[PDB]
């Protein structure tokens, strides 16, 4: 039946020479379509699933996806009954065409990681995506099963493993599997006799004399049950026994952590340019990881001394901040220090603030200083390296390699997917957001690391529509640059998705009378309700009494706030059934951020255009995080919402917040949000790409509350519930200490076939990076 | 040894911050010592081991060679007891300090090529350098042993190999090796019955039913052998087999040789700048090949027609020269052809000469247009491409990734070790001689080739007291610019030795009377003693009675022509004894080359300085290969002899074209004459840093020789049959067809790996070749 086809064949090529989103390739062509449809069946399920459409003059390629990670290319005639496959690579040429009219010269890069990554084998169940260590665990777990050559690596880890001197687990005395099969049944003879509270200092001494060191365990029940799990590894491994085993052996203690952009501080700060939800993931991730730490520590029968330094930059001219000091104490906790280290050039230190699309020359030298810096600061060096967003993982990568550190790396965004086309399109936004810096930095760290940590299943894989944000990496292009056939693959082991949560003594639930506080009231009211306009809140709120419709972000272009704004202005149901307020960008002081600064002069306007004043209040950054919470409480006795209008969002930290203070949320549909709500049980999606069906829908909410004030307390119940269930920092910081046990082990084992990977990377940093990084103009104090 | 040790380093650190030269490190130390030279213990043999020792106040480096391909690195402290072993990027380290007063930039590049290498496991053995296929052979042979997920390899090589749309070996209708081994036993019973030259065509018949297309054999003999084999692959493989089986199968048809630079031609070209034994062994090469494929052709049963291109660069403004045109027939051969195609840019085609160290900006459109000719001229794609130095070879990698065909290089010389220290001081060379383009290439294409071709064993691992030709390239840095920590290994199994001859009827005892070309004696006796001084001769020969002292080479610095003229004018011994007549240079043009000029100037200098008129006879460029080999015989007659004073000799075809015509020679001991003549028997060594040495080795035989003629004759014996066991063209052909058949099967079997090292060398040559080669200035017309 090719005379229907060819109706949406020439419906694509009305459109011209062009890129076409699911977004428009199914709704332009199928549904908006003549009743010619009649399709369902076949070829149907192919177009729906089709992620986006090439078309330029006498063809359109395709690239579908069935099932998440899973990928066919497709060229297909416009008129024509053809229908030809497509070769990643060749697929990709087509890109190319589209913008630089040319292919690129035959002899331009390919980046190609499979034939590296080809190591271990790969998992083609959706289950282990997000899943990694679990197959990593059941693949060590079978290679170590009686292997002699397999087993040394285990023995020689524990024999050489030691901290600041102190030798730890195994001593020298133990050469071979035999000895220490021999004494660890010798051990676990002793001890089963043994009462079960006894102190290792107790049987310490015999230890020592048959080889055993300090570390499995703190009294003799737990130091039984090392030993016997380690026996059994040795014997007849399982996945459960070694990575029960790999978890608990005492490793990670000098943790170093990589944040270098941003004004990244305790307080003064968050709002900012470049600063939000990754400063405040990282203070609460330290907080919790020392706390697990110390735990530890303590049950494997250790007095060491833990320590974790934030690595950022130190911004000596950022007045009202503390980022001008070196070291900096993490409040409530006694190991966490942040260390800042100044950005410099042959010329000397450069003071200024720099946007994170601009740090990258300055990156390299920051890595050469922060390794002194750290050495100075710690004893022993780094057990763990994690890296956060771009410059952080890069830098973070540069660490690992030079100190010979177990690496961990988290996104926490990937820019690819907040700018869209910004690959194909990259030269036209180079000199402004220099992504072909970035994207070379994220597709490097990406493959240097360990491991990965994600906040969320779709931050690697989507959903089963739409594509992951990692996935998003597999196969992309930036004409005349380079490539990348095969980037990442959303099946790689490396992948772990540990979920993280919001601060409960900060945020909690609005019904809880005895712990709200009471003291910030009056300034939170005139914050809100006040009648003075200026640089920290502007217009008025007329009636006092209406829900509060909330948001609060950073100002910029891709969380959209002018958007909201907009959608709100041109309803009048919504209007008249509640107040705008929207806390973002600093107007206390000059803006230097140009989204920032472009996104200010948006909201002036939509202010006059829609004459929001007496139904709208725009605050300044609200930099207190005590505070914050009590705010959102009090949108809550409003009886209002939070809404999250983001074009994209990667995660969405303040979905979360509102959530777990009990505050109904409408969030974006692009990225993170997506999984954290269950649409129509812990809050809404709602797409910004359609505004005024937003606010409608916005509309229909405080509409049914009104005529059912319990609907209200539905969604904010299931909101509640489903923060209870999967976003809490409890089980983060365990998960991540077993996670650098296993990978740390794994990087032994496999070391001999990432050497190629080693080499491979190391030239695209010094041949591909630092001559970008190099071109990046300097900033001039 | 406490003592005496303490004394050498003493005298060491005295020389400075150098250069520590072996001939230069221990000269110096140990002979301008004392009796303390009872160093004759252990102490002693490390020492003389010493290749280079760099020196550093508070510490030498020693880089120490025991035996070739193995080498050790060590510090030990200027004054101490201390000496601590260094890995090869430290004491690469140490050199980077000694130039740029720093190492290399702590994140600047390491090429290691080692772990990409690693698919095969490496001959530790003397024996096996240069012997490669012997090795790889053993390999496959016992790789392809009862393991049938090996076998199905060679089943798919032989099933689809084809040429010309013309089917050979099996046909389609055999899909396993079930099938493969029922036929081929089919096949066997019945041809076992049938007279021994029955024709292939009788039996045709049966064999195309059966799944047996042609190119087993042109009779049932033939056919039957090969038949054999391969049934025999399939049980008991062995490396005799097995060679002999990949060698058998007709596959060389259409091959593509590269040698872009130089002015390639048959006549009016030989010693021009750049136009050398390159292009005299090359000549040579393809005619004797074309033989041997003819042959292949005929005995395996096929009529098809070969095609030998060789690719070079089209020079439209040489006059006098045939360079201009497109296609050129090879003398003396049917199916050989120069093919030329021309430099271009942008602007158009480019048609000046330029020196062979400036081409690198030209040379990747080159590949493209050499591309697109050669698909017009051949039937089919090329079945074999061979590299020739370093444009060529850089050339024939980019088209073997382009056309996926076998790929072999062929060095022809490796220019850092022509000039000394070139690497480390590449920085203040460059803008001469863009040697950070050529190592680059160098490297790029030594890795990228499937199998290196050398004349001698010296050019790979050279002796045991010095360092060979590519050995020299495992280990170096080039300070600023990278730094290679593996660039190649001499066990490498691709390298195979095969060595070149002279062509038997240009080159001849010069005591086959009815041999000798008369008709030139006229010109032969104006050329040496007339008393004519002009641009094709200057200065007279006195007494046309003494022996000559004979040299003939391209004009430039390392052939130290001007050297040997020196030595000559000092030594009254000599000059009594012999009469020096120098062929190097053309005078009958203004020279565009830079070291001919500067060398042209010393040699008119030399004149005048040792007043050498009447004993010296300085002749142009001689570019007739016939009367040429006259020339030699003619040297013979006088009863003179061959003197080849280069600083560095890669080869030395001269020597080989000498010894042949019976003239015996004196030649460099630096470089592959070292390997050719066996000193005292075959010819005797040089050392061009001991010229006046040399100068009284050549009067001792003079001498001798008038005492003894007897002594002479000796000599010329010793170089006549020195030559027919080692230098011949006869087994070059087969060996070279062979090594094709072998490493081209191989390419199928180990291709998985090799992907890996594949992207590595893309990204080198883009991201490091092409960056480089666009800063070399291009000519301009
Ligand atoms: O004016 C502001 C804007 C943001 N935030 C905090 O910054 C974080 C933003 O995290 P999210 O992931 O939601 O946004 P992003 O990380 O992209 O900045 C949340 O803790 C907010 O409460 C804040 O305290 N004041
Ligand atoms: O004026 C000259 C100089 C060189 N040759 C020939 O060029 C080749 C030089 O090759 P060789 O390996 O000796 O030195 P190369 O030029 O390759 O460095 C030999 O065949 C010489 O006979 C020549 O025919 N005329
Ligand atoms: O979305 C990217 C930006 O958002 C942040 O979370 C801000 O704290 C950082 O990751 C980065 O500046
Ligand atoms: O260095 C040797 C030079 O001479 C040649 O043999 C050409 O005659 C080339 O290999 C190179 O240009
Ligand atoms: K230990
Ligand atoms: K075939």
């Amino acid at each position: 039946n090719e005379v229907l086809a060819l109706l949406s064949r020439v419906e694509a090529k009305g459109k011209g020479i062009l890129q076409q989103n699911q977004i428009i390739a199914e709704f332009e062509a199928l549904p908006e379509q003549t009743r010619k449809k009649l399709e369902g069946g076949p070829f149907f399920d192919l177009l729906k699933s089709t992620q986006e459409a090439i078309v330029l003059p006498p063809w359109v390629a395709l690239a579908v996806r069935p099932r998440p990670g899973v990928w066919e290319y497709l060229r297909v005639n416009l008129h024509a009954l053809v229908v030809e496959e497509l070769q990643p690579a060749e697929f990709l040429h087509f890109k190319e065409e589209l913008v630089d009219g040319v292919k690129n010269g035959n002899f331009t890069l390919e980046l190609d990681f499979e034939p590296f990554n080809a190591s271990i084998p790969r998992p083609t169940l959706h289950k282990y995506i997000g899943n990694g260590v679990d197959f990593l665990n059941r693949h060590l777990s079978a290679k170590l099963f009686h292997d002699k050559e397999s087993l040394l690596p285990l023995l020689k880890f524990l024999r050489l493993h030691s901290h600041q001197g102190k030798n730890l687990m195994l001593s020298e005395k133990i050469q071979n599997l035999n000895t220490l099969q021999h004494t660890l049944r010798k051990a676990e003879e002793y001890l089963a006799e043994l009462k079960s509270e006894t102190l290792y200092e107790e049987f310490e001494a015999k230890f020592e004399e048959i080889g055993l060191e300090r570390g499995w365990g703190d009294n003799a029940e737990r130091v039984l049950d090392m030993i016997r799990l380690l026996l059994d590894l040795l014997e007849a491994p399982d996945p459960c026994t070694l990575e029960t085993f790999l978890g608990r052996v005492p490793m990670v203690f000098n943790v170093v952590i990589l944040s270098p952009h941003g004004y990244f501080a305790q307080d003064n700060v968050l709002g900012y340019p470049d600063t939000g939800g990754q400063v405040v993931y990282i203070l609460d991730q330290v907080r919790a990881l020392e706390i697990e730490m110390l735990q530890r520590i303590k049950q494997q029968g250790l007095n060491i001394k833990p320590r974790i330094l934030i690595l950022t930059r130190l911004l000596p001219d950022a007045v009202g901040t503390t980022c001008g000091e070196r070291l900096e104490r993490v409040y409530d906790s006694e190991y966490c220090d942040i260390l800042r280290v100044p950005f410099r050039t042959e010329k000397g230190i450069v003071r200024k603030w720099i946007s994170r699309f601009e740090v990258w020359p300055y990156l390299e030298t920051y890595t050469e200083d922060a390794a002194v810096e750290l050495s100075k600061e710690l004893n022993g060096k780094p057990d763990l390296i994690i890296g956060n967003y771009s410059d952080g993982n890069l830098v973070a990568s540069l660490l690992a390699h030079k100190l010979g550190v177990t690496q961990c790396t988290i996104a926490h965004a990937l820019e690819k997917t907040k700018y869209p086309d910004s690959d194909i399109y990259w030269k036209k936004l180079d000199d402004k957001y220099h992504f072909s810096c970035q994207f070379t930095a994220d597709i490097f760290a990406m493959n240097h690391t360990d491991f990965i940590i994600t906040s969320t299943f779709q931050e690697i894989a989507g959903s089963k529509e739409t594509v992951g944000q990692y996935e998003s990496h597999t196969a992309f292009t930036l004409p005349g640059l380079y490539r990348v056939v095969h980037g990442i693959d959303v099946f790689d082991p490396k992948f772990n998705i540990v979920s993280p949560g919001a601060d409960m003594s900060i945020y909690f639930p609005y019904t809880e009378e005895k712990r709200r506080l009471t003291k910030f009231h009056s300034e939170i009211e005139e914050l809100l309700y006040s009648d003075v306009e200026n640089k920290e809140h502007l217009c008025v709120l007329k009636d006092k009494k209406k829900p509060i419709l909330f948001t609060m972000a950073r100002l910029d272009r891709v969380k959209n706030l002018s958007g909201l704004v907009e959608w709100y202005g041109k309803n009048t149901r919504l209007r008249e059934l509640a107040n705008l307020v929207v806390v973002g960008g600093d107007r206390r002081k000059e803006s230097k951020d140009n989204e920032e600064k472009a996104e200010m002069k948006k909201m002036y306007d939509l202010i006059e255009e829609y004459k929001l004043n007496g139904q709208f209040r725009w605050i300044s950054s609200q930099m207190d995080r005590v505070r914050n919470g009590e705010l959102y409480r009090y949108i809550c006795d409003t009886k209002g919402a939070f809404v999250q209008p983001a074009l994209y969002e990667a995660f969405g930290l303040t979905v979360v917040e509102a959530m777990t203070c009990g505050l109904p949320t409408f969030a974006t549909c692009k990225g993170g949000p997506a999984e954290i709500i269950v649409h129509g049980k812990s809050g809404f999606h709602i797409d910004p790409y359609h505004g005024d069906q937003a606010a409608d829908t916005l509309a229909d909410f405080f509409t049914k509350c009104k005529e059912d004030p319990s609907h209200w307390d539905e969604i904010s119940k299931g909101g509640l519930q489903r923060i209870e269930e999967k976003y809490t920092w409890q089980i983060y910081s365990q998960r991540l200490l077993t996670l650098t046990g296993v990978y740390g082990f794994w990087k032994h084992v496999s070391n001999l076939d990432r050497l190629e990977a080693r080499r491979y990377l190391e030239m695209f940093y010094a041949l591909k990076y630092r001559p970008l990084a190099q071109a990046v103009p300097l900033a001039q104090d």
